[PDB]
């Protein structure tokens, strides 16, 4: 197994290496015109201003020129992290349900100016009621969130029931909910928080790939497989010797930025040549 960089989005680093092999080997050629891969191409061009023309020919050229495994991670893992967010269909409902639990269990607490630590964050089964909200930054995000909910709650005109809260927030907190989705899906803590294979499933389905974690393979699945080894928080990607020799590490390492500097995207990668 090839170890992926732990820095940044470690699962995305591993997937980027495995995906690059499948792409450069030609084994995904039948898929490159499908909507998933056109979306990948769009995200690659959005992240890399020197990428031109916008085509899978150019994308393969970039993977062939930046073929050192660390360079692949640096040029492709941010792109896959951005693409993954296009497939987070569930996230709007999830954040609405978190915000609903927060307000339903704490309406008076919030109105009365209590601090985040004083809020009920656990339900009647011991379940976490809003874990993604509570992972936001305490001073930059969670304090302003409580101030914003104090404003919003001045218009609450109903009996306090969970259903009434949920409908109220759907109508009256649309812009707040959109902003919370952006933070939860793309802020630096979200990039670094550690993902499971299932949290990429919408993307990998659209890319016609199955992520195989620790030999846990569905033999009824005839899609291209990216094989991974999950090491508590470390990740290896499996690559046979023939594919390794032909499609990885054929070029010297060229890029010097960190994973988080690569994700930020301010430093341009030079076009090949």
């Amino acid at each position: 197994g090839i170890p992926a960089t732990g820095d940044g989005a470690c699962l995305f680093n591993a997937v980027s290496i495995g995906l690059s092999v499948e792409i450069l080997s030609g084994r995904l050629d039948s898929q490159l015109d499908t909507p998933g891969y056109q979306a990948l191409l769009d995200e690659f061009a959005k992240h890399h201003p020197q990428f031109n023309p916008k085509s899978w020919k150019t994308l393969k050229e970039w993977l062939a020129y930046y073929n050192d495994t660390r360079d692949i991670e640096l040029i492709l893992a941010p792109v896959l992290f951005n693409l993954n967010q296009k497939y987070q269909d569930h996230l709007d409902e999830e954040i609405l349900n978190e915000l609903t639990n927060l307000v339903w269990k704490n309406k008076a607490n919030i109105e009365n100016g209590q601090a985040w630590f004083q809020l009920q964050n656990t339900g009647d089964l011991g379940e976490a009621l809003f874990p993604k909200l509570e992972n936001l930054d305490l001073k930059k995000d969670r304090a302003p969130l409580l101030d914003k909910l104090r404003e919003i709650l001045k218009d609450y005109k109903l009996e306090l029931t969970r259903e009434n809260v949920k409908q109220f927030l759907t109508e009256k907190a649309k812009e707040l909910l959109s902003a919370l989705k952006k933070k939860i899906s793309s802020d630096p803590h979200a990039f670094q928080r550690g993902y499971s294979c299932d949290e990429l499933k919408g993307m990998t389905d659209a890319l016609a790939i199955s992520l195989v974690e620790n030999r846990e393979e569905d033999i009824t699945d005839n899609r291209i497989k990216i094989r991974l080894e999950n090491q508590e928080e470390h990740w290896n990607v499996l690559c046979n010797e023939e594919d390794s020799e032909r499609f990885l590490d054929s070029t010297p390492s060229r890029l010097k930025m960190t994973s988080l500097e690569a994700y930020r995207g301010d430093k341009q990668v030079s076009a090949p040549t």
